[PDB]
């Protein structure tokens, strides 16, 4: 599923990511935009053999199990396939644990390089929320 901008903002608010650990909804939409282009089925392979999955592009090195990342962990305790669902609850609950792990949203390189320090509010401007 490829979400629209206001459509995703709304789902993320329902699941509780608005202001979670201090990050407003605009940071999360902005991050999804550049991580996946709002496509829940996005996948990308990392040089070390790990793979990033779903709308927030969560990494198998640490957070989910795909059976093909030697030595990795599965801290969210889910198959990476569940991060590809048209329902975003698995991606949202794993993101919650990730952003609380010490470094905040700096765990998403793209948030760091393309959203951090920008008018993120413009990503929810206009939306019936
Ligand atoms: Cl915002
Ligand atoms: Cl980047």
């Amino acid at each position: 599923k490829v979400f629209g901008r206001c459509e995703l903002a709304a789902a993320m608010k329902r699941h509780g990511l608005d202001n979670y650990r201090g990050y407003s909804l605009g940071n999360w939409v902005c991050a999804a935009k550049f991580e996946s282009n709002f496509n829940t089925q996005a996948t990308n392979r990392n040089t070390d053999g790990s793979t990033d999955y779903g709308i927030l592009q969560i990494n198998s090195r640490w957070w989910c199990n795909d059976g093909r990342t030697p030595g990795s962990r599965n801290l969210c305790n889910i198959p990476c396939s569940a991060l590809l669902s048209s329902d975003i609850t698995a991606s949202v609950n794993c993101a919650k644990k990730i952003v609380s792990d010490g470094n905040g949203m700096n765990a998403w390189v793209a948030w760091r390089n393309r959203c951090k320090g920008t008018d993120v509010q413009a990503w929810i401007r206009g939306c019936r929320l």
